[PDB]
């Protein structure tokens, strides 16, 4: 296809358990659509999850009512490159704003495979006879992203083996998980602490190896969410804050939210009722995952 990765790409992509940064939207394209944006998602009014129980989960799933992230997700620049990875049937289960406001804590070292991380429960399954696991992350910049303002940072090379448990728990508590000086670095997730989730207590991820991912307002970066990563703190040297975009995709064969109509994490609890994983690429899944094809307003789920 038009976007596929070459397959130079596809064996640094294998290397180091990340390819790109590349482009989805110019930067200015990218400025004006996110100062819309940003307005546009403050009503709620159509959102897939009207309670929230509240937290973090009000980041999540707003291609499910937005009429500009539905086109997003659906992106051939993004599509094409995530086909040469994860095959002919492909859904886009998760999607997740990540914003750092000026002086926020980076995000900590994590990998998720099963995403029971913070829940306690898998909420994505992939057949149990391989060895395969997590979910590809396309982690698109609405605005740059730089050291400065709280970029990506990665580990190369450690999407291959996990150093945390996500059976294991870890508890809400974001009155004293913010800005936990950990080795250095103000960071946390979310209100709990991935720390809690390490296999060995005083193992230790491998910072000195660590790289950043620098990018301009319009690109994207792709990822295994089993890879090593994290982010910078945003200094407040910009008064602008940074937001990630992450869309996160898996083959459609992987149980997306099996035996679960609600979920429970980062201090809200959401009913999945409205929920659906949306086909991205090829026309067949099996019967266990439940699709929409619209956004609540009625918008197709097609680039535009
Ligand atoms: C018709 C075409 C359909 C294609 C279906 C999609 C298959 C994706 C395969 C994959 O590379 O998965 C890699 C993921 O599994 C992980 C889990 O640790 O890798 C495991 O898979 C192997 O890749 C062949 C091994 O190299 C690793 O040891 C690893 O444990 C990580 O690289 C990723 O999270
Ligand atoms: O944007 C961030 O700070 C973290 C992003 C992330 O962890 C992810 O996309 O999985
Ligand atoms: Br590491
Ligand atoms: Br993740
Ligand atoms: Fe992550």
């Amino acid at each position: 296809k038009k976007f596929a990765l070459t397959a130079e790409q596809r064996a640094s992509f294998e290397k180091n358990g990340f390819i790109g940064p590349f482009d989805a939207y110019s930067p200015e394209e990218m400025k004006e659509t996110w100062k819309r944006t940003r307005l546009r998602l403050l009503d709620r009014s159509a959102a897939a999850y009207q309670d929230l129980d509240a937290t973090n989960i009000a980041n999540y799933d707003r291609h499910l009512d937005d009429d500009f992230l539905a086109s997003h997700i659906c992106r051939p620049e993004i599509c094409d490159r995530v086909e040469s990875i994860l095959g002919p049937n492909v859904l886009c289960w998760r999607t997740e704003f990540f914003p750092k406001y000026p002086g926020d804590e980076g995000t900590d070292w994590h990998q998720a495979d099963t995403f029971a991380n913070a829940s306690g429960k898998p909420q994505i399954i992939w057949p149990e006879n391989e060895e395969f696991g997590g979910t590809i992350t396309v982690w698109t910049a609405f605005t740059d992203a730089n050291i400065a303002n709280g970029c990506l940072q990665f580990i190369p090379g450690t999407q291959n083996s996990m150093n945390y448990d996500e059976t294991k728990r870890m508890t809400y508590e974001p009155d004293a998980n913010n800005s936990v000086v950990k080795d250095g670095v103000r960071r946390g997730f979310f209100g709990y602490d991935y720390r809690q989730l390490q296999i060995d207590e005083n193992w230790k991820p491998d910072e000195a190896s660590a790289v950043p991912m620098q990018m301009k307002a319009g690109q994207f970066i792709i990822f295994w969410s089993t890879l090593m990563h994290a982010s910078y703190p945003h200094s407040g040297e910009s008064q602008e804050m940074r937001m990630g975009f992450a869309s996160r995709y898996v083959p459609s064969f992987v149980h997306v939210y099996p035996d679960s109509d609600h979920i429970e994490e980062y201090g809200g609890r959401i009913s999945l009722e409205k929920y659906g994983a949306v086909q991205v690429i090829g026309d067949e899944t099996p019967e266990y995952n439940r699709l929409v094809t619209h956004t609540t307003r009625g918008k197709k789920f097609e680039a535009v």
